[PDB]
């Protein structure tokens, strides 16, 4: 068995990334039903709503699903209590220390996966007792690592650094890229952007449609002095860029960033003032599609990509 | 049959990228004698010196070789005359319009390849009549495209956009990355950083030893307001970073950049004031090695990568 398939009890080594405003039970349960692992994105859910999405996912699928928890989540104790009482099969943690919750989640029966952006942090997660890690490259949508290491340079270094399974994230929007990730030595892939634009994603339809119109170079890893974030170059980004060019302080950039822009953009469709988080691979997606269409494409595309490789060079 | 092998008449689809201060005839002839395509880097050579390196290369290998010419080269008429008279088999142009010289080089018997960093420019180069393109990602060493597209995101877009062969550059330092490039649909790879640190490279021993000590995150795409360039975060970089943080104008940044820092760093081993151009993949290289050793590792590493891949997912 592929190491991730066996670890998580899934048919295909494809995980849908936990994404604020996108990863409702509808997206997560559809990915799980298609044989991958769908993740609910707790980052955008108050505890009561999180519990509802877990229950709805549980009703909609008999297959494993998980919850992604950014560790800066403001009511952590409440959502951890929920996640352990609901026996969530897989928990994916990011943006914080894996030492805090890993042993407790594992004692409660969850498999634990932590998101990292370097070999050094991959090693610290392995030492913390996680079951696997996601190594996320520069091209990924949303908050990314300060080192700016791309998927192609990150994966071989991370898989040489640890003995536990490694999931590649950042730039995986096709069967070819799934093959490239397994060629580099990852056991599986985590797909964000392509699933964020799927029919089942909870993102606003105006957000999805706007993302489909974007072209190469429309995203930029930005706000680096506050927290590097990859987003579409919209009006909000332009304000940030003008501020950075004038030598704005961290406090000025923080004031401009303000609060709630990701919700306003991704969930509510404010394409001017929103923080439009999306990966570089957005430029590959041109029309609406369902989770099942994407899953079939990633699986069948992998097969064709691999079959067309020369036996040697 | 591999499209680049057949176009260029070489055994392995591996090209050493033209690199200022590194790609002398010793590096270029050694790569070509190992079955790839070694490029001479004309960017760092006055016209008489360039003629010397072409002639020493021809004396050292009976196999195909090429010359890399950045199109900002100050005495362009003199060096094209030399390249044409010597009938260089392959000419790789970068940093300028492929319309200026392509038709003339082809009329003189050279294969012409142009370096691009977007699918849009790939198409413009194809319209200009080039024989193939190199598509160079964000992680590459030296001057990169302003879109900051990574190799993983750039290759499948470029390959879908043109009918001519595509060589992937940026992040290729192992057989696993060669397998990744080919999985994305590239025909061949161009390897810069790993060859820049080889025994045969003309770069200063202190520069090579210094690159070997560096770790993930030690490079940064910088000077973006002037011309984006990926280099090691040395004292020069810190001066640039401090000036960008205070809102320096473009003229202030040009003044700081000055002239000849790339030669001082790469060729003369000035690790403090030099512009240490090198790719993110530098962190995978730990010790000195020859071109023959690199070529064998790339070829055998490719087969090992395939051995690790499941036929279907
Ligand atoms: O009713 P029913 O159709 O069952 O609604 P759902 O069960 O899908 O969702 C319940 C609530 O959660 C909201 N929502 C859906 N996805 C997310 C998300 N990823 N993050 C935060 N909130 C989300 C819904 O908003 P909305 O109804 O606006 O989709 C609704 O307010
Ligand atoms: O820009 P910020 O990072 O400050 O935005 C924080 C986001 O967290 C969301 N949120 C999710 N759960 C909680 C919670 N437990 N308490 C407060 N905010 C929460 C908010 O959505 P919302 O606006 O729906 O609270 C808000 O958009
Ligand atoms: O004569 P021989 O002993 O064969 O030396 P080479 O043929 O290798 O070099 C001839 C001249 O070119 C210089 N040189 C070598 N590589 C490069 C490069 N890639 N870019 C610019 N200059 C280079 C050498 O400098 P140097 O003598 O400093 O190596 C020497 O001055
Ligand atoms: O930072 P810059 O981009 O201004 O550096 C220009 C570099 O080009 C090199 N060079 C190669 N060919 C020529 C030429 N024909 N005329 C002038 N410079 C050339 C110079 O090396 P060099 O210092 O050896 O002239 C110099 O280091
Ligand atoms: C809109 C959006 C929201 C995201 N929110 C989160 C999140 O809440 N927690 C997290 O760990 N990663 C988050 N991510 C990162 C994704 O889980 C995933 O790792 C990334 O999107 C993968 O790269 P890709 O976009 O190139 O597919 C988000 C990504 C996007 C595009
Ligand atoms: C030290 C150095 C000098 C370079 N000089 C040139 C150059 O003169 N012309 C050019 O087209 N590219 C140049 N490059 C880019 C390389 O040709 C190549 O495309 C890049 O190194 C490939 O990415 P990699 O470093 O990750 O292998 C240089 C790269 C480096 C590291
Ligand atoms: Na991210
Ligand atoms: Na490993
Ligand atoms: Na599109
Ligand atoms: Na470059
Ligand atoms: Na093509
Ligand atoms: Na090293």
């Amino acid at each position: 068995m592929n190491r991730i398939c066996e670890l998580l009890g899934i048919e295909h080594p494809i995980i849908s990334g936990g994404m604020v405003w996108c990863s409702g039970w509808k997206l997560a349960s559809a990915v799980s039903n298609c044989g991958g692992l769908g993740l609910i994105g707790a980052g955008s859910m108050h505890p009561d709503n999180l519990e509802h999405h877990i229950r709805s996912c549980k009703a909609a699928t008999d297959k494993p699903f998980g919850v992604n928890v950014p560790l800066l989540y403001p009511e952590m104790d409440k959502i951890m209590e929920i996640i352990m009482r609901e026996h969530v099969p897989v928990v994916v943690t990011s943006a914080g220390s894996p030492k805090v919750w890993t042993a407790k989640l594992k004692a409660a029966g969850s498999k634990v996966i932590h998101v990292v952006s370097s070999a050094t942090f991959a090693r610290k997660s392995e030492a913390a007792g996680v079951d696997a890690i996601v190594a996320e490259g520069f091209e990924a949508g949303g908050h990314n690592g300060r080192e700016e290491t791309t998927t192609l340079c990150l994966i071989p270094e991370v898989v040489d650094a640890v003995n536990i399974p490694v999931v590649a994230a950042g730039g995986i929007a096709s069967g070819r890229a799934v093959a490239a990730a397994l060629a580099l030595g990852a056991d599986a892939v985590q797909v964000g952007t392509r699933f964020a634009l799927s029919e089942e994603s909870s993102a606003h339809e105006d957000f999805k449609a706007h993302c489909r119109r974007s072209v190469e170079g429309d995203t930029m890893l930005s706000l680096k002095a506050v927290s590097p974030t990859r987003l579409l170059k919209n009006k909000f980004y332009q304000d940030v860029f003008a501020a950075e060019q004038r030598g704005a302080s961290v406090e000025e950039l923080r004031e401009l960033l303000g609060r709630g822009r990701a919700k306003q953009g991704i969930f509510e469709g404010d394409l001017h003032e929103g923080e439009l988080e999306i990966g570089q691979a957005v430029s590959q997606i041109s029309h609406a599609e369902t989770v099942a269409e994407i899953m079939v494409d990633l699986v069948d595309g992998y097969k064709r990509s691999l079959a067309g490789m020369p036996t040697e060079i």
